[PDB]
């Protein structure tokens, strides 16, 4: 309790201890509101041990009454001392007094960093957010908001949507719409322009949002040179230094290139794909990550000639039964796979036409595991062979922020690095799921612990995911193989079923391709250890179930729940075929 | 325990008490399997009080060992007596010996009745399912499977889908597809033909399914004349009588007509809509149920001129804030509403063209609450002014099955009517949510209690729903107004937010129309009392959350869960604006 309280007092920029039923508190609140002074507030009457807290406060203030106002680790006064400060118009300089230029500097203006920034400023923390987008080899760059906004989830899903509309056009005819499909084509550059216009509205909405929370935004490359000092290089190359109490590292990752001749010069990554000025044309995706398969899938649904070169397996780290079903759907729907194949070199045959927005032309040479040569021409070659942080570009090694062997930041469960005022969130936080909503929740929850005395940690267990392949794949919890490894085969029951979306019946799409399973623990009341679903809208299906699983759902909790009919998701409420039973999951 | 056991013994058609680790049991199992004798099995080693049960069994068998086999309330033997019966080829006549023609007669071959039938036969119950479809006034009729399959959820959602594809065609252009929309039209009869072909495959799949579980299917009108006697009229008018141990009434409801001149002669209901041989054309829907709005919505999205005549409010019994938002979306997207208006008469101006499949033409006369006359021409007039059971057509009043004032069957929480061998499931069970998955779960769970010694009851609390209006509306739990009425305003907190599907950004659809809220109980740890969402795929969104709510989810359980990005459903995991705060839910 006093451990909690001295952390809180030391860390908050401007915090008020208070009670709901306290008119002097309210008059402090109103004076600060009226003064445009943002602050955290702890209502001691709403905590089970507010009494203990009010008492231990005397260790900081020499008093035990509410209101108590602190600034940057130091008691400032009760009601009368605040009004004294206000009426003398000394309050501004009081609440702005700091050893440092800022209470918080965020390095990286992405998902985690913007969320942490905004939330901190809400409680009075003087905040600066730094963001700079180092260009890709071909010079692609973009605005504020990080990987998801600009070159990730947002444009990725929009282009997935454009792909799904392909199949909407096909389905439309069976549902009675008179459509001349022989005279329908897709225009890559019209789609990119719409995608990029929505992104620009996000770049701009984030700038505006920072402005509206009095966050300082610096489009500058940050480098942490000591615990509290960040050296910024601006657009001009002008160098300067700013100081901050807390530092949040939220710099994300960038795509890796394979170390082969031609890769950097002639290939592209997802960084370039989503603003590509020309239709990629006949495309080779090298990789097997969810990024690789997502991109191949939508390019193929847009009518493209698409090949995916796979070294070993699809979606390493995901349930491999589900990965195979993902892959099988894509193969039967236009995506070619060069299985057990690696690339040796990219040779240029045509340069990109900057004039007519046409792709160039490339010769990809590689080899299969069976010794046969791979040699084929593609207009575009995309690498999706993983991503890596670039922290030597951000961290003077002298500061003492410890990195792991992969270059990610080693953190405690409250995101603290080995430099105690420096935290790391998002993709660079070693061992955490690399997902936008995780980074947002981490940054916001961290900001609350730093600046408003919260204690809640981010829960990184059982974080649900969706892969937006042509047929989508959502999961929450363990893969079937990881559950068996953890608990043993004898203790695992798997219930499963195929299903067919009603939307697919009249459209003449496949029976017994969509599929779901619950991976359960026999010895723990058939606890649901992992949920897996392959089918349309798989993220909408999966999300709600993640709440139940977080609460410890069992098979019996699924069974008790009544279905919504007609939906895909309702099939989770009637599963009865187990894998051990050997009975077929088909319907 | 002995109460449970004598119910079980009396009711099961063919049940075996047993243990997993019992070779004589297995040899009984295998002889019966080999004999094609279906039966229930209770493994006493898997119940906490299997010991007490094995003991109390001596009250029925004079023995205390496993295996113990019963038929229709009477001990039949241990291992040796069964093999004795088998080897003498007396076992068939033993397990077929019954006071009654059937162990179970289901009256009504719909959602509940087919599910109860199939599940009962699984455990050896000799089962007959009766179904007959009394024609609509214009002579429409259909095949096996009940209201949902033929004239409800299935064709309703398929035509909703055909409507959604309309908006897919519009969206397609913004996502880059070159589409001449000025030359696209919808063909009603092509859609109906696809819809009806899928229905026929369900009619046929249900027949096949009954055949494969040795259920007898009689396309005959059933009438219960005494507790155990059903009088059947067949296609021919040939009358006969069959007897059954247990009777399940699962006869559903039929559409009501308003008592006004012309309604029966010239209007139609949903019963007729889904196989209508002609495009309805300019249509008037009289009503404000979810059926009324669902039908108006898809007709309008198919290009139709659609008017809905509303007496008072939309969707009485649903959250009225959500109903208004549903209605507002439809008004801004092509549906006209004649508010506070009732019909007085339907006059015919043109007869339906049976030849060219063109609608007729009707004059609808009515009056508004303000005294102004309503008079307008429509090609089709649909009544969706509620539904009612027709039990006098099924129940000789002499049998003693008690009905309520609305003609529905008064039941205990195990679906038992006031005639103890007669149960009621589905829409005719008074006070229960009238939904297909409820009826399926009730029928299956009931069948298990009757014929395999199960005890689990159906849980009718917090049953989630989705209304498939043009913008869909899913709910689970209480409306905001019912929660306030139950607990009082002071004890209710409502968190809410607008949201925008990512799919809508590039498509230029509305900000701040989709919407969700959690209705919570302050004094019970912010327990989620009701969840409400308006937006695409609202049934996929809502379903998973119904499991969490069944488990007692609180706001904190929602907050702890990490979102899947990008999805609509993820917004439930980050809600923070309360209604009391007066802060706007817009984003
Ligand atoms: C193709 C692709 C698709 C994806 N799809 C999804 C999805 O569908 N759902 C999901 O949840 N996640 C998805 N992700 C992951 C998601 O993008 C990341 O989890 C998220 O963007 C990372 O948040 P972050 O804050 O860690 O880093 P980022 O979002 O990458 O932000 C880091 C920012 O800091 C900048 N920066 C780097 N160094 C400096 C420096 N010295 N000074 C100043 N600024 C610097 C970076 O240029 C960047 O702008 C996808 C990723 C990719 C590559
Ligand atoms: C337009 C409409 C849309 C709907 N959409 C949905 C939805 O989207 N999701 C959902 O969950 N629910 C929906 N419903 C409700 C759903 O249809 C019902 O809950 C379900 O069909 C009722 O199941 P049941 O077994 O009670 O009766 P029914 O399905 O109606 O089956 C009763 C059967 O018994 C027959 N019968 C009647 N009398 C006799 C007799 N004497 N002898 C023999 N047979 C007889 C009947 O003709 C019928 O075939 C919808 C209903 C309507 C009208
Ligand atoms: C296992 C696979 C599959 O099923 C389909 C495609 C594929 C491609 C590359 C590697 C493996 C697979
Ligand atoms: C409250 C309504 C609304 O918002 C829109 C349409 C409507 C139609 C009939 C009755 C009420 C409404
Ligand atoms: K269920
Ligand atoms: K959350």
């Amino acid at each position: 309790t006093s451990q909690w309280l001295r952390k809180t007092v030391d860390s908050a920029a401007v915090i008020l201890f208070s009670k709901t039923t306290c008119p002097y508190c309210k008059k402090v609140k109103d004076v600060l509101a009226e003064a445009k002074i943002k602050h955290a507030t702890i209502e001691l009457d709403q905590l089970s041990n507010g009494s203990a807290i009010q008492k231990c406060l005397a260790s900081f203030s020499k008093i035990e009454t509410v209101p108590q106002m602190f600034v940057r680790g130091k008691f400032i006064g009760d009601s009368q001392t605040v009004l004294k400060y206000y009426s003398n118009d000394e309050l501004a300089g009081i609440v702005n007094e700091s050893k440092y230029d800022y209470d918080l500097i965020v390095i990286g203006g992405g998902s985690g960093g913007l969320a942490a920034g905004k939330e901190a400023a809400k409680y009075g923390a003087k905040t600066a957010v730094l963001d700079y987008v180092e260009p890709t080899p071909i010079g692609t760059t973009w605005g504020l908001g990080g990987t998801c906004v600009n070159v990730g989830c947002i444009p990725k899903k929009l282009m997935h949507q454009a792909g799904l509309l392909s199949h909407a056009l096909e389905d439309a005819e069976h549902f009675g719409w008179s459509l001349d499909r022989s005279k329908i084509s897709h225009n890559w550059s019209t789609m990119v322009e719409g995608v990029q216009s929505h992104i620009g509205s996000l770049n701009w909405g984030y700038k505006v949002a920072l402005r509206d929370n009095q966050v300082t935004y610096l489009n500058a490359k940050g480098r942490l040179i000591s615990p509290h000092e960040v050296q910024i290089t601006d657009k001009n190359q002008k160098v300067s230094t700013i100081t901050g109490n807390k530092i949040i590292l939220a710099t994300g990752e960038r795509p890796k290139y394979p170390e082969i001749p031609g890769a950097v010069e002639y290939g592209i990554t997802s960084d370039d794909l989503f603003s590509l000025p020309y239709f990629p044309g006949k495309t080779l995706v090298i990789g097997a990550s969810y990024v690789a398969l997502e991109c191949a899938g939508f390019l193929a649904s847009l009518g493209g000639d698409v090949t995916v070169m796979v070294r070993s397996i699809l979606l390493r780290g995901f349930d491999q039964q589900m990965a195979e079903k993902v892959g099988d759907y894509m193969e039967n729907h236009g995506v070619k796979f060069a299985k057990l194949c690696v690339p040796d070199e990219i040779k240029q045959l045509k340069v990109v036409d900057t004039e007519n927005n046409k792709p160039g032309l490339l010769l990809v040479k590689g080899h299969y595991t069976d010794g046969k040569k791979f040699e084929e021409e593609f207009e575009t070659v995309i690498f999706a062979v993983g991503r890596e942080p670039q922290l030597s570009k951000v961290l003077c090694e002298t500061v003492g922020v410890k990195l792991d062997k992969n270059g990610r930041v080693v953190c405690t469960d409250d995101e603290q690095t080995t430099v105690s005022n420096v935290y790391a969130i998002g993709d660079i936080n070693a061992g955490k799921p690399q997902l936008t909503p995780v980074a947002i929740q981490a940054g916001r929850y961290l900001a609350r612990r730093l600046f408003a005395g919260a204690t809640e940690l981010t829960d990184y267990s059982n974080v649900a995911t969706t892969v937006f392949t042509p047929l989508e794949y959502g999961a929450c919890g363990l893969s079937e193989e990881d559950a068996i490894e953890k608990y043993g085969d004898k203790d695992i029951e798997v219930y499963h079923s195929n299903f067919k979306p009603l939307e697919w019946t009249v459209a003449h799409r496949e029976d017994n391709v969509c599929y779901m399973k619950l991976v359960c623990r026999k010895s723990d009341n058939m606890r649901v250890l992992g949920l897996h679903v392959l089918g349309p809208n798989a993220g909408e299906i999966t999300q709600g179930y993640a709440v139940a699983i977080k609460m410890g759902a069992t098979k019996a909790d699924f069974d008790r729940t009544i279905g919504i009919h007609p939906t895909c998701s309702e099939t989770f409420t009637t599963l009865h075929v187990t894998k051990k039973s050997g009975v077929s999951p088909i319907v």
